[PDB]
């Protein structure tokens, strides 16, 4: 009953239908394993349909601590209480949990997009203010029998979280792990990449330089400066048969073609490879076009489709997207410090190539591709 209870717009995150105090209030809520708290507008807001009403709420508790919020894009800032939480399409539980109650923002809501919060899925250790916030899904394993792992498949678009286990009709193939490094964000380690089957040829930490992770809240392959510039210059070598303003692959312009028409064939697949469970062992997953170029649905421009490259740079480390996690089935298994990667059901490839996940493969260089 949990399948397809995620809902979105392309490029503006997934999210899940949650109640929070009494009597329950519904309100949509972002999936974000890239972060740990859980908040929700809970004023007014330009863009905001609704938002929580704490003075409704006879089970709402104030903590007189504020909290402050930046991410990579936006930022809020709250009022930190607590209340009954549920999930309405998950388990059938309901659990007391932290809550910051949004009151001010910046570039963080986004017009239109039917979310009014967010569900910080990551660890305590990077929640605001500080670890002694207990992360929601913490407060779900210690307060009901759900077992300590969840799932989640990103396909208006639309997928599903899988709380507390794995739904094999969501994946085919095999499932292959990799180890959470450290209990932070879902830190991973990426020890190859290749661009049409070319190695980046680079030592191997560069790829996670300062950190890698597998972030649901971020749009884009997000890779460091270097691995960035090496990507861009060997997929434009791939692609050379057309050439392209510098600000399509900076991500400023749009690309379009006459609907129907768009060249992938052109567009080289990009495989990464990730650490295995066994030394020097690893798996790939492969990306097709179709990932990186994200259609950007405008009608005043539908005579085409357009697209954005959804690559971009990062100073903070390496961020696995949901341009990356679309198409694949990602099993968050915290239980057993590792994460899962199979093709999903409702997966990316034409008649030519298709997205994959597959190994085993073996590296003679025994650098630790761990950068600290
Ligand atoms: C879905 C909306 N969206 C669209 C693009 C786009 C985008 N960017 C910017 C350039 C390329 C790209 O993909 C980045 C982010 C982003 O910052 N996502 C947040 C969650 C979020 C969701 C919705 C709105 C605002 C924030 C996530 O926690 C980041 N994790 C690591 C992170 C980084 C910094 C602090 C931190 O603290 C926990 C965590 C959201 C984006």
């Amino acid at each position: 009953e949990m399948v397809d209870n995620l809902r979105g717009k392309s490029g503006q995150g997934y999210y899940v239908e949650m109640t929070v105090g009494s009597p329950p209030q519904t309100l949509n809520i972002l999936v974000d394993t890239g972060s740990s708290n859980f908040a929700v507008g809970a004023a007014p807001h330009p863009f905001l349909h609704r938002y929580y009403q704490r003075q409704l709420s006879s089970t709402y508790r104030d903590l007189r601590k504020g909290v402050y919020v930046p991410y990579t894009q936006g930022k809020w800032e709250g009022e930190l209480g607590t209340d009954l939480v549920s999930i309405p399409h998950g388990p059938q539980v309901t659990v007391r949990a932290n809550i910051a109650a949004i009151t001010e923002s910046d570039k963080f809501f986004i017009q239109g997009s039917n979310w009014e919060g967010i569900l910080g899925l990551a660890y305590a250790e990077i929640a605001r203010p500080d670890d002694s916030l207990e992360p929601f899904f913490d407060s779900l394993v210690k307060q009901t029998h759900v077992p300590n792992l969840f799932s989640l498949q990103l396909c208006s678009v639309g997928g599903s979280m899988i709380i507390g286990g794995i739904d094999h009709s969501l994946y085919t193939g095999s499932l292959w792990y990799t180890p959470i490094r450290r209990e932070w964000y879902y830190e991973v380690i990426i020890v190859r990449v290749e661009i049409n089957g070319q190695d980046l040829k680079m030592d191997c930490k560069e790829y996670n330089y300062d950190k890698s992770i597998v972030d649901s809240g971020t749009t884009n392959l997000r890779l460091p400066k270097k691995v960035f510039e090496a990507a861009v210059k060997s997929i434009k070598a791939a692609s050379s048969t057309e050439k392209f303003p510098d600000g399509f692959w900076l991500g400023e312009q749009l690309v379009c073609w006459q609907a129907g028409t768009t060249p992938w064939n052109i567009f080289p697949v990009i495989s990464l490879y990730l650490m295995g469970e066994v030394t020097q062992q690893s798996f790939r997953i492969t990306i097709l076009p179709q990932q990186y170029l994200r259609p950007v649905e405008d009608v005043a421009t539908s005579q085409d489709d357009c697209y954005k490259f959804a690559i971009s740079q990062s100073s903070t480390g390496t961020v696995m997207g949901a341009v990356i996690m679309e198409g694949f089935y990602v099993v968050f298994d915290r239980a057993r410090k590792r994460i899962g990667f199979a093709v999903s059901a409702c997966h990316v490839h034409d008649e030519f190539r298709t997205a994959a996940v597959e190994g085993p493969f073996v590296t003679l260089d025994m650098e630790d591709c761990g950068y600290n």
